[PDB]
């Protein structure tokens, strides 16, 4: 926003050499200096140089790689289907089970959204209806919007947990799809999918299993010596589909995910195909047409190099950090935690004051939190990034210190971006707290 | 030989790299010059600046401006430089995206929801036959109707024909810049009249043309249209940096006449748990890396850069259009000032010209209503110098043709036509399916 330099606005009537090109970079990129030093919630999950330099390689040698052209990239074509496979695998899918490499967690869930309004179009359904937890990712109300579907959301328990009683009372002749999240975002706990699976058996009705961020620790944790409460995959009868980001904790560069499916007659209905165009006979598996394959290629590179025994080691680290933080982060008087979460996100509320000043607080002495609402709170997310550089001594220490700062003037009012994040709670007009992020949205492209 | 889970031990590095070099040993296709389109420059030294470039934002992603806020600035800038490109003016604005597809979805769903907003229940696409399939997927997604209209003998859009197409309903028009499977430039001007008069938006389709049309007049190549937003009228335009950009993979741009236009695009979520939710596209997180290397892109070639680039494309359209347009058996469908040439043939059936140069080891486009087959022209193919030979192999193989111009079509070649000859277009559809459920398949 304060930049301290120039803004580019036409093409250089001379190209630059690349050398210069490069050097010109080093401004932007010297700017770019929050997460290196693991002060980050989330956002970069491990960021080492030894790894970085093997995917940007892997990416290199594939630079040029579209799988749109798989008669011209077969080595792509193979890359894609082998890291399907493997994530299956992981899922314990078995030999029906299937799915496909996207851009992210969001094109993972719309793919699914679609292909499940898809089939309950073919049933007759005129208007379908996702049926999702109050905590289920914005992806969700994005696919309701993008695909004309309605989407009903239920209320969470006091453990943050989806409640499945409403959940049943939210069923109707039009729910074309259940969902439930293994973490959800905002507080990190585990929705009970044998619970919503039962319903899902019951009532014949699609369960897509969001697993974009728990993804590549779940999968691990019992491995990782850290049992689970719940089963999540494919073993669970009713689950249909599963989104997971190896572009979170599978440490594969930024546009990777899956959408993985129980059967092949499921993903079908995600396909868009035109048999009638002047271009030629169209099908197209997502929603690009063109991709960059060179992120295919690094994502499984980051997979063939941590292996097994490399997620497991990654994931025993993560979760004896969380599980060390949220311990401590209980015997703090003045905040709670919300829920049992049992992964690597970790939200704080206050009984006391408005938790906001913490995050206002926090982000003057370096760190970047997620700021949640609807209840008020806050969570950070922990990474491999925050284990590597043993960041949890000194974040705890400013978690106690800002906690005493703010509790010696509890009432004082709220300032800053934690006031506007208050404030747009308690505002009945909803259209000014819209208007408020298109002005956001906006001031991401100016030039002025 | 297929991976078919996780290895119980990690590779090394280098373990990993060697085993990756088993993938890329059919390189040499198109590294050669063979492929159509595909791969629009391929050089060397800049697959080496882009590498780097994308190396030096690998973990930035635009979801956090706060954190990155060096790929803010870089994002900002790659618009402003297209929209300036465009002749948009202080009031054009636009985003970036992952390719053409999310550019032409972008819009329609812009539209749409202005169309809401006035209270059209099923709002339609108006388009050419020759509109990009992405406008099929905008339809099927977001619900909208798509009207195809017919071409004039020159393949362009018919004006008559699309205004009788307009009705209550239509959310938008659109013409391309040129459109893909003939490379003609529909008539911007005479469509922006309509989009004028119903008041109905335009989107202009330059995802293949762009980073050529821009820059035709300089390269001393006019054009016989106007197509950018100083035609009034065009309210929005996509453009693929990926393509003519020489940009990597993974790299489009939507350009609107006025932000009011691009606020029907975004996505926002005010309540939800997690924060109130914002987000310009379809994506949530991104790779930022691939947008450090677009910029490098526009910035390495410069204005300079891409008219020469332009200069050396459309010298090798202009000789192999007028070449093949002086042979027996074949023709070439309307009038191509861009970097595609799309032939058919009324001695034979155009597929076996394909079938043979695909023996000879060339990767042709098969069209199809009607049956054609075309190339399209990149900085890489002008590189190397593969102009002659393509020529050549072409006369060759349709003298070969010519010897029995009446003998039955075998291979691809024949599925080609029967598919579209094919009276169940369901049939055709389950090959579809199959083919890429085939895409995946690991045994």
């Amino acid at each position: 926003l304060k930049v301290d330099k120039e803004y580019v606005k036409a093409l250089p009537s001379q190209g630059l050499s690349s050398s210069a090109v490069l050097e010109k970079l080093k401004e932007y990129s010297s700017m770019d200096a929050f997460w290196q030093e693991g002060r980050a919630s989330g956002t970069v999950y491990s960021g080492e140089e030894k790894l970085t330099e093997l995917l940007v390689k892997a990416y290199g040698d594939f630079a040029w790689s579209n799988p749109l052209h798989p008669d011209i990239f077969p080595g792509l074509r193979k890359i894609e289907a082998e890291i399907v496979r493997i994530a299956c695998s992981l899922f314990n899918g078995g030999p029906d089970s299937c799915g496909c490499v996207t851009s992210g967690g969001t094109e993972s869930i719309l793919m699914a959204c679609k292909a499940y309004r898809d089939l309950a179009f073919e049933k007759g359904i005129k208007t379908p209806e996702i049926v999702a937890p109050q905590s289920a990712h914005a992806a969700f109300n994005k696919a309701a919007s993008y695909f004309g579907m309605k989407i009903v959301r239920v209320p969470l328990t006091k453990m943050m947990e989806v409640d499945v009683r409403a959940m049943r009372r939210a069923i109707s002749r039009n729910t074309a799809m259940l969902v439930c999240s293994t973490p959800q975002f905002p507080h990190g706990v585990i929705d009970p999918v044998p619970e919503v699976a039962k319903l899902a058996v019951k009532y014949k009705i699609p369960l897509h299993v969001d697993a974009c961020l728990g993804g590549f620790l779940i999968v691990f944790m019992e491995k990782a010596g850290y049992p689970l409460e719940h089963p999540f995959d494919f073993r669970v009868k009713g689950v249909t589909s599963i989104s997971a980001d190896t572009h979170k904790y599978g440490y594969a560069p930024k546009g990777s995910s899956l959408v993985l499916y129980s059967d092949k007659k499921y993903r079908n209905y995600q396909f868009f195909v035109d048999t009638d165009w002047q271009g030629g006979i169209y099908a197209s598996p997502t929603i690009a047409g063109s991709r960059p394959g060179g992120i295919s290629a690094a994502c499984w590179a980051a997979l063939m190099h941590f292996g097994e025994n490399g997620y497991v080691e990654a994931t025993k680290q993560i979760i004896k950090t969380a599980r060390f933080l949220k311990s401590e982060l209980e015997n703090i008087k003045g905040i709670f935690v919300f829920g049992n979460p049992q992964l690597s996100v970790i939200a704080l509320g206050s009984r006391d004051f408005d938790i906001y000043r913490l995050s206002n607080l926090m982000t003057a002495k370096g760190w970047n939190l997620n700021q949640l609402q609807f209840p008020p709170s806050i969570h950070f997310c922990i990474t491999l990034l925050h284990a590597r550089k043993r960041v949890a001594i000194q974040f705890l220490k400013d978690i106690r210190e800002s906690v005493t700062q703010i509790m010696k003037n509890p009432k004082a009012k709220t300032t800053g971006m934690g006031a506007i994040y208050g404030m747009a709670q308690t505002t009945v007009d909803r259209n000014m707290v819209a208007e408020l992020s298109s002005v956001f949205l906006d001031s991401l492209y100016s030039t002025d």
